[PDB]
RNA sequence: GACACCGAC
DNA sequence: GAACAGGTGTC
């Protein structure tokens, strides 16, 4: 474990359903950011937004710490700069799809060296940002 | 299919 | 705390 890191995760009520996410200091569990709930989204959209918010957070603070995510899906989406969600686009899902499109747009207009690391839940237990 | 992840004593 | 039925994604 790279203890000098940011861990991020989604939490939801329903999937699809109400989605939020947070970022914590891996060593302490201190909460560094938390997103206001978004009324309908998916687990994987939330995981993606959490990583990209973490990138933005660390870049603004000139931090070189890595990010841990437990999401193989979201780590791939970030590497690709494309969130390949199945969630239908409708008036109910407009909000989350706007956030996702904006996060992709951030990735296409900024650089980062931040390592995005898979949290190994099977070895290490739940990620520290788990709800 | 395998894997990573997220309502109801 | 501990003991069936879902969706969202990749490989
Ligand atoms: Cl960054
Ligand atoms: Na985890």
């Amino acid at each position: 474990i790279i203890w000098e890191s940011l861990s991020v995760d989604v939490g939801s009520q329903g999937n699809p359903g109400i989605v939020e996410y947070k970022g914590v200091d891996t060593k302490t569990g201190e909460v560094l950011f938390e997103r206001e709930p978004i009324p309908i989204g998916t687990n994987n959209m939330g995981e993606f937004l959490a990583i990209v918010h973490g990138l933005r957070y660390l870049k603004e603070r000139n931090s070189r710490k890595p990010i841990y995510s437990n999401s193989q899906t979201a780590i791939k989406w970030v590497k690709d700069k494309k969130a390949k969600s199945t969630l239908v686009r409708n008036e109910e899902t407009a909000l989350i799809w706007k956030l996702v499109d904006e996060a992709e747009e951030w990735l296409n207009t900024h650089t980062y060296e931040t390592p995005i690391l898979k949290w190994q839940t099977d070895k290490w237990g739940e990620i520290k940002a788990d709800y």
